[PDB]
């Protein structure tokens, strides 16, 4: 079913989540993408310390449970998150330091886990534990200050009250192989396991932005934790201006190490992120897919069997042989494209930029003046709007974002002078496209 | 002076307004920005005639008083919106028709202008009377069916409520002098002059977007009713993306036209725009300047000494004579920019688009990795950011538009190999930058 994030996931073994909000689940249209697209969820902030133990020996399950009923109702596993973790702890632990906080941070491990034993996939026992200065060395929190043990300790708890759950290690900033903090936690997990510590995975959040961008040396570290004896996770993907190339590039990371279980992005639609005006999602505000939704999902999909059109390239017609053409190689906002006979020309030059544009003559972009059929598209300044973005699908269609509509070649015209504009995808040779 | 675009519009005898709504002069966010750079103001709401007379008779002054003193106090002009318009009547007003309907207009005319006698620079006396269906004929209300010359009524009753006053045509999609609407009015306003109609301006509302966008005929209608003896104002501005070109090209057009009064950007920031999803004004929610701003003062001042830039080219620091260089032409996120010796190559090539980023590669943006002192000036994806944003000033600095700070070579460094920085304007050369 290669048609949805998870489906295409699992065909080769692996599953594609989302971060679950509960306050969210009775907006129809954030469960009608969150049910049909992932097949892993994970509770964004109910099932942490704070909103599973109110007071100190209070347990309280009912937001966790929303989140978990909800998964399960839905087909879907769940990830824990989390057990042990300097922010957000209620006050009354923050107000804890050396045994006490040990024992209150066991005690908390023992009854999250206890409620849930059997039922969870992979706990994140451990969030977050190292420091980001930038010598890779522990984060000085109560927790730490406890002792170094405290996470082995953690671990060894999180064993005893589920053995049936998978143990992982999260954090971010550790995706770059170069950052001595990568290098800190692995030094710990191969201690761990040297030791018989129990640790089964480490989770990637892979919060990527222009402050920690991606790295194509990603797929080195996944390889090296993967080399442990751990499995590995990208845990709460989300990628600052959601780059379609960026996006694809760590998917196809995780599909290149056989030890990735899957990819868990922060977030259903762009409003519902931690970081919304970074707009790092696969689908914005009105609920539709981005252009990279489907550079995820082709990716997930295999991909294209040939290489894609770097810098640019003509865009040509399955049904009709020609290339998408700015008339007379006009520059005039408000241009409608045309179709005609391909050559050397700007005019006939479209470079599909990681935002998911299609631009001409360096700053032009294909715009759609309006969402319903017959929508002329046309040139106009390029702004980013979503009439501004377009979807290419693996099936030669080419789908604009805001209308969900395809570019289409007018009454199934074929000859030079044939204009371009939206219309219902139809699957027709008119509405099919072959780069070049 | 020549720093404020209300300043800058004045030493060519014009003014540069915005819309001011009342209810937010109470937000000093909105006032600082509002008082400082704008010397003419048109009430958004506060002088239509439901909000003046709210039932036949009886007028209601006291919000379009507020708004036009705060406008003397703070230096500014006033332009009075509106008389008569088919749109917003109160509902005493929607109900009436022929002799009853024609009488009452002239009666508000009246109580209005008898109101601001004196008072107002421009009235707006009658509003979006052509239709959009392509005839190029008046739209039909219940205004026009009282008899094709309420126009004309119009304009001699205000005449004589305040002789005073610049009486104004205003309109909509009258920019593009192909579009029948344009002709139908233009012929209007050529048979008023010829009759002795007392008409001494039109208005062109100026809304554009990718379904009504800037053509540089603009200018030429502009030029064309300029010709007819009346003057001409572009009064509710407002482009779909904020494209600076297109914004200093209208800034142009007027400034081409001895007749052109001014400008009036229909509000202050993108947040306070009726069409805030097109971002089409000239700052940002949180009140920082855009690429379209400094486009604008730019035009307003004289432009440059030199011809800009049309898309592709080096950036020299002047203290360094020096050019903006992209290591190795390496294509990763993250990587720092930095001086080097001058050269054909790729990777030493900025194009400046209209939404104002520096791109390189042709997909890349030149990134701040922050807000602060000595940010890390890098390349990363192209997403539309602020910290992707950049506005060109005329003094040779390079402002981020999120931080408001300068590129800068650290240290005031010369040699290959310094690196970038965003850092507090100083006027220094390691801050000034030109072309090669
Ligand atoms: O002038 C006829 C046609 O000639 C072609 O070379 C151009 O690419 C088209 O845009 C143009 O419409
Ligand atoms: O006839 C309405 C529309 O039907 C679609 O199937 C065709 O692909 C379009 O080109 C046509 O305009
Ligand atoms: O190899 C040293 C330098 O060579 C120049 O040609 C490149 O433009 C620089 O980016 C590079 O740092
Ligand atoms: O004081 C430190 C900073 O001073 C500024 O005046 C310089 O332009 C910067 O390059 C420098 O890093």
């Amino acid at each position: 079913a290669e048609s949805t994030l998870g489906a295409a996931a699992a065909q080769s073994g692996r599953y594609f989540g989302t971060a679950i909000a509960s306050g969210k689940l009775g907006d129809s249209a954030y469960t009608t993408i969150a049910s049909r697209e992932f097949n892993m969820v994970t509770a964004e902030n109910e099932m942490k310390i704070d909103a599973t133990e109110p007071q100190r020996g209070q347990f309280n399950f009912s937001a966790g449970d929303r989140v978990y009923n909800w998964a399960v109702q839905n087909g879907k596993q769940v990830r824990g998150h989390t057990l042990a973790w300097h922010s957000q702890q209620p006050g009354w632990m923050q107000s804890l330091s050396g045994s006490t906080l040990r024992q209150a941070m066991i005690d908390h491990i023992n009854g999250v886990m206890g409620h849930y034993k059997g039922k969870i996939a992979q706990w994140d026992v451990v969030n977050e534990a190292f420091s980001d200065d930038g010598s890779g060395g522990r984060r000085d929190s109560n927790l730490q200050r406890t002792g170094n043990d405290w996470i082995e300790v953690a671990f060894r708890t999180a064993r005893a009250a589920d053995p049936a759950a998978k143990l992982c290690y999260n954090d971010y900033n550790i995706e770059n192989w170069t950052w001595a903090k990568t290098q800190g936690v692995y030094n710990m997990v191969r201690d761990f396991k040297q030791r018989g510590v129990p640790i089964d995975c480490v989770g990637f959040q892979s919060h990527f932005n222009s402050g920690s961008p991606y790295n194509s040396n990603f797929r080195t570290t996944l390889q090296n934790f993967a080399a442990l004896g751990v499995d590995v996770a990208i845990t709460e993907l989300d990628i600052q201006g959601a780059s379609s190339s960026t996006y694809a590039a760590v998917t196809n990371d995780c599909l290149a190490v056989s030890r990735c279980l899957g990819i868990t992005v922060w977030g259903v639609r762009d409003t519902d992120s931690w970081r919304s005006g970074d707009t790092p999602l696969l689908f914005n505000g009105d609920g539709s897919k981005k252009a990279a939704y489907t550079a995820v999902l082709n990716a997930l999909n295999g991909g294209s069997s040939t290489p894609p059109p770097s810098g640019g390239g003509q865009i040509k017609g399955v049904g009709s042989g020609r290339c998408l053409d700015v008339p007379n190689a006009s520059t005039t906002d408000g241009t409608q494209v045309q179709l005609y006979d391909c050559h050397s020309a700007t005019n006939q030059q479209w470079t599909y930029t990681d935002a998911g544009e299609l631009r001409v003559y360096g700053d032009k972009c294909l715009d759609a003046a309006g969402t319903g059929n017959g929508t002329k598209v046309q040139i106009y300044s390029c702004w980013g709007g979503d009439n501004q973005k377009w979807r290419l699908n693996s099936d030669g269609s080419i789908v604009g974002v805001q209308s969900g509509l395809c570019l289409d070649a007018v009454g199934g015209g074929t000859a030079n002078g044939t204009l371009i504009q939206l219309y219902s995808c139809s699957n027709g040779s008119n509405q099919r496209w072959t780069r070049t």
